[PDB]
């Protein structure tokens, strides 16, 4: 049957442990102390992603059933509209915003087997979700790095799992502050302040602009298009930096830390002019990222929805 899902607390108390303003050395401390509190988070997350990608592995309603199931029960206890409680920095909300992520694109992969009455219960819960955290994005002194981004995919899956139409634009906004955050070499000046995790931080803002474009295709429209292809510069220099650090290594000061790129490879690899590039990625196995979706191979070969 469908397990027990687990009590959503309305609160998230997560801990930051980058120790200078590169973002760049953890603390193993306070990185262990986050992963503790923000467990049952991550084991929501992993399970709705699961299941959701049972669902399409194989068409079972079931596993559509159980994962509708859990999200409803969230959704009723009012998970994560809680006080986002600061320690040291704003993790919290970062933690609030990637849960979204997950969340809703899970509801997405299995929203053709939704109820009426399972729609609203699950709808407002995103929607609130979703806007509460555009919130934080309304205030000027709030600097719209790849946190900007992964806020817009969620925000950008709940709108269109629950027909918003605001909170579509709201999402394509920011995609297109990512696109034009990409500089002609490729890269983004936030994220090139990384130190150590420059090279890991443009792959990081990659993949949910990547994942964005993705969603953009499910009503379509190309969105890989804008700016004169900036996604593709972007791409290229994560890409040939996963395997030639120099580049990062030079115009940082710091040596990086080595990268594998992530699952956005296994979309992408279906889109640019020569795909081939995304052979080693791709080889190094079945990528999944419950904040990206879950099974990203899977979803790139058979698709994010079994149907439109």
């Amino acid at each position: 049957a469908c397990p027990a899902p687990p009590p959503g607390q309305p609160d998230i108390r997560a801990i930051g442990y980058y120790t200078d303003k590169a973002g760049s050395v953890i603390d193993p401390a306070l990185q262990q102390q986050n992963k503790d509190a923000t467990a049952p988070l991550d084991r929501y997350a992993a399970d709705v992603a699961r299941m959701s990608d049972d669902y399409l592995r194989n068409g079972d309603p079931a596993a559509a059933q159980c994962t509708l199931s859990w999200l409803g029960a969230w959704a009723d206890d009012g998970a994560m509209l809680g006080q986002m409680i600061r320690v040291n920095n704003d993790q919290s909300f970062y933690m609030r915003q990637w849960m979204l992520d997950a969340v809703a694109m899970a509801y997405l992969k299995v929203h053709d087997q939704a109820n009426p009455q399972q729609r609203a219960r699950i709808d407002p819960w995103l929607q609130k979700l979703a806007r509460a955290n555009l919130a934080y994005w309304d205030n000027p002194k709030r600097r719209r790095n790849n946190h900007y981004y992964w806020g817009g995919l969620g925000v950008l899956a709940t709108g269109l799992a629950t027909d918003d139409d605001a909170l579509w634009q709201a999402g394509h906004a920011a995609f297109q502050k990512g696109i034009d955050d990409i500089q002609d070499d490729g890269s983004l000046p936030l994220e090139m302040a990384r130190g150590q995790r420059a090279l890991h931080y443009h792959d990081y803002a990659l993949a949910p602009l990547v994942m964005m474009a993705e969603l953009a295709r499910l009503r379509g429209q190309d969105w890989y298009a804008s700016r004169n292809h900036a996604i593709d510069r972007l791409a290229r220099r994560v890409i040939e930096g996963s395997r030639d650090p120099a580049w990062f290594n030079q115009h940082t000061g710091a040596a990086q830390l080595p990268l594998q790129a992530s699952g956005w490879v296994e979309f992408y690899r279906l889109r640019s002019p020569d795909g081939g590039v995304f052979d080693a990625a791709h080889a190094r196995g079945p990528f999944h990222s419950p904040r990206l979706g879950g099974d990203l191979t899977l979803m790139a070969t058979h698709g994010i929805v079994r149907t439109p």
